[PDB]
């Protein structure tokens, strides 16, 4: 009929070990992104990042929520915009052409994962978005000098939100 199924703090090791597996795809990830990086531009410090947020329009902060404790509508239109905005572009640096490796491949089908327990949290509320361009046109830096500049430099900031979305998911026990 029902095995025994007790409810006492159960799921969790389970939890624990998916954050394993994010950890070191994500290690993987940032040295691969950052060796990829400069073997293909340069990734110096702060230099481009000027025409890259002209040219590349300014994009969600850091983190998600300030105190996560604020609308968790809200926390959803910024988590669904923003990694909405991360898979867009790097579908476009994978749309581009010179794929120099398959890895890109692996590390977006992670990101798709993720999008996608984002999309269920939308079939229980996610049907309020913040971006009203023309009609369907994002994902397309057009492909060119800037545009690849603007690929690599969003790749920076990928890593960085990924550290920052790691921490904060690490801070998630408090009660």
């Amino acid at each position: 009929m029902t095995p025994l199924g007790p409810a006492s703090s159960l799921p969790q090791s389970f939890l624990l070990k998916c954050l394993e597996q994010v950890r070191k795809i994500q290690g993987d990830g940032a040295a691969l992104q950052e060796k990829l990086c400069a073997t293909y531009k340069l990734c110096h410090p702060e230099e481009l990042v000027l025409l890259g947020h002209s040219l590349g329009i300014p994009w969600a902060p850091l983190s998600s929520c300030p105190s996560q404790a604020l609308q968790l509508a809200g926390c959803l239109s910024q988590l669904h915009s923003g990694l909405f905005l991360y898979q867009g572009l790097l579908q476009a640096l994978e749309g581009i052409s010179p794929e120099l490796g398959p890895t890109l491949d692996t590390l977006q089908l992670d990101v798709a994962d993720f999008a996608t327990t984002i999309w269920q949290q939308m079939e229980e509320l996610g049907m309020a978005p913040a971006l009203q361009p023309t009609q369907g046109a994002m994902p397309a830096f057009a492909s060119a000098f800037q545009r690849r500049a603007g690929g690599v430099l969003v790749a920076s900031h990928l890593q960085s939100f990924l550290e920052v979305s790691y921490r904060v998911l690490r801070h998630l026990a408090q009660p």
